[PDB]
């Protein structure tokens, strides 16, 4: 049961982990026995925010919106953006003023945008600062989380923070 949808779209630069933050959230499990999938593209869940029930859909897009009509509609009817680099390679995060172009260009004047610096869990090969990303964030009025879809640490918050932003 649920009162309200929220459209999610995901997106970032290819292996940095979109496909698996996906994963973690909605089946609440890391795989690591199935490495031989293309990885998840879509999914859902009803969460709980502010004594209401809402049901949330979440696409890894893929850049599908230029070319499918439908995937194009439902990108202008995001409510939320998680715009997605690797902590542990810098030319993810370099590309972040590029995807920021594309969700602000091509969704909606609400549209939340929350950044996520994944892999976490991989401290030894930190490649980014949590200071430079914090300030990109501040500079952007984006939220700003360090997470790992594997651990799960920080995945849950991830989600229902944007959730709450968008009230
Ligand atoms: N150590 C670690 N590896 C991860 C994490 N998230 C994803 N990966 C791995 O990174 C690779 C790419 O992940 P995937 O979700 O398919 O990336 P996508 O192309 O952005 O959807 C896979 O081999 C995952 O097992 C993480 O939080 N920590
Ligand atoms: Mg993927």
């Amino acid at each position: 049961n649920y009162s309200y949808i929220f459209k999610y779209i995901i997106i970032g630069d290819m292996g940095v982990g979109k496909s698996c933050l996906l994963h973690q959230f909605t089946e609440k499990k890391f795989m690591a026995d199935c490495p031989h999938t293309i990885g998840v593209e879509f999914g859902t869940r009803i969460i709980e925010v502010s004594g209401q029930k809402i049901k949330l859909q979440i696409w890894d897009t893929a850049g599908q919106e230029r070319f499918r009509a439908v995937t194009r509609s439902y990108y202008r009817g995001a409510a939320g953006a998680l715009m997605v680099y690797d902590i542990t390679r810098r030319s993810t995060y370099n590309h972040l003023s590029s995807w920021l172009t594309d969700a602000r260009n091509l969704t909606n004047p609400n549209t939340v945008i929350i950044l996520i610096g994944n892999k976490a869990d991989l401290e030894a090969q930190r490649d980014v600062t949590y200071e430079e990303a914090k300030q990109f964030a501040e500079e952007n009025g984006l939220l700003f989380l360090e997470a790992s879809a594997k651990t799960g640490e920080n995945v849950e918050d991830a989600f229902l923070e944007a959730a709450k932003k968008i009230y």
